[PDB]
């Protein structure tokens, strides 16, 4: 008799669904701005944060979960009666926060706990979540749901076009940055994530015309080999998501198509103008 919780953080976008479920908890990042305003939803409103943004001369930063409320979420489940835990939280490859918790497994014996490294954030994310539920829901055994997530994980993906890229490069989520950074200042590259989760470059392409062009391409081909959720994720960059919208529109892809935006924890990093897609394997 299983009673399997959900663990997330603030940077996976929640299907409607999804949000409000009893199983499920979601950790907050804080960002950091001069030392001003700190965690969205409680201090800082999204429309505050963009403000905040303009206004400084220092980037933000964000930090990690809090491995203590962590901690003491896992032992309040234990005492609520839980018996398993699926933790989903934002990519190895951009936050420490995924080796770092690793060790509260030992540490919790009372129950059966999986952190896998889901290598993406956003959409796709929050897509595991309410994968995992269903799976819940359909009568599935802890290691097979965790299976079919972790084989869900590697057909994910997450492209990338930026405004400017001194966020990823300064606020280090994009790989080699201060070495590569001086080729791609001129262009408009396409990036993604990595087979471990990292921001790298995938196609130095020179105008953002043939930037989306390429995306919705890209969409085409990462999308041949089965049924997907996809998304369009954009930091106040509504024309680019419609643009690109339109470009997957008249590819065919419509069906499965949703325009959601980014928080201030990614836009922390991506900056503001930027346009992403994720896709995620239907459940
Ligand atoms: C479809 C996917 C597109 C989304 C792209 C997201 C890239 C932005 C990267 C986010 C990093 C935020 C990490 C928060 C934890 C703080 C880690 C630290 O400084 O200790």
């Amino acid at each position: 008799a299983m009673k399997l919780a959900l663990i997330t953080d603030t940077s996976a976008y929640l299907p409607e669904a999804i949000e409000n479920h009893e199983d499920v908890y979601v950790l907050d990042i804080p960002i950091i701005i001069d030392g001003k305003t700190y965690i969205e939803g409680q201090n800082l409103t999204l429309d505050q944060y963009y403000d905040k943004l303009a206004a400084s001369k220092e980037l933000p930063k964000t930090s990690q979960p809090s491995l203590a409320e962590l901690d003491d979420l896992l032992c309040q489940l234990e005492k609520e009666g839980y018996t398993h835990v699926l933790g989903l939280f934002i990519a190895a490859g951009i936050s420490g926060f995924w080796q770092n918790i690793q060790f509260l497994i030992e540490e919790h014996p009372n129950l059966t706990i999986a952190f896998p490294d889901t290598k993406i954030t956003s959409a796709p994310q929050g897509n595991l979540v309410r994968n995992a539920l269903m799976c819940s829901r359909e009568g599935m055994d802890f290691d097979v749901i965790v299976n079919k997530i972790q084989s869900q994980i590697e057909k994910i993906e997450g492209f990338i076009v930026v405004n400017d890229l001194n966020h990823l490069v300064k606020g280090g989520r994009l790989s080699n940055g201060s070495a590569i950074i001086g080729n791609l200042l001129s262009i408009k590259p396409v990036l993604h994530f990595n087979e471990e989760g990292k921001i790298v470059v995938y196609e130095k392409v020179r105008t953002e015309k043939k930037a989306l062009k390429r995306l919705a391409e890209i969409v085409k081909e990462m999308t041949a080999d089965g049924e997907y959720d996809i998304a369009i994720i954009h930091s106040r960059a509504q024309d680019k998501a419609e643009q690109l919208y339109n470009l997957l529109a008249k590819a065919g892809l419509k069906d499965d198509l949703e325009i959601v935006s980014f928080g201030g924890v990614i836009a922390t990093h991506l900056g503001e103008g930027a346009v992403a897609f994720g896709i995620t394997p239907k459940n």
